[PDB]
DNA sequence: TCAGCCTC
DNA sequence: TCAGCCTC
């Protein structure tokens, strides 16, 4: 119902696995759920990288799982 | 029992599919069966490319199938 | 995931 | 097969 936000963290060397070829993999996840999903560049000394999900309660929920399924 | 030969033909753009990364895929097939498997370069006007299996009756037989399974 | 794997 | 996919 209400439009909120979350931030997860995955290692910088799982970036390629879940982004996709010309970033086609991520585009799939975005349009499927309707979650505003954004992957960040790693800081000065950063093994992890932030993912910034942004939709309603439900829109965010699915994305949580879908972004552990191109790690397959 | 007796050591013989066969030649199959696949399109030149199925070469990559069955050869493998640094030709690791083909090396697998060779040692598995014991067949002397060799993939050829395409002639002046050649859509196909020859594969030159060379072992005993049995050694050759398996290779026949295994070289239609990296086309998967 | 799903594209491209070119070797003795 | 089985590696690497870097995008709104
Ligand atoms: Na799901
Ligand atoms: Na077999």
């Amino acid at each position: 119902g209400p439009i909120i936000t979350t931030q997860v963290t995955i290692p910088k060397d799982l970036a390629g696995s879940i982004i996709g070829k010309g970033g086609q993999r991520i585009k799939q996840i975005r349009h499927e759920s309707g979650a505003s999903i954004k992957i960040d560049e790693p800081l000065e000394g950063s093994e992890d990288r932030i993912i910034t999900i942004t939709g309603t309660q439900d829109q965010i929920q699915n994305a949580q799982y879908l972004l552990q399924n191109s790690v397959k």
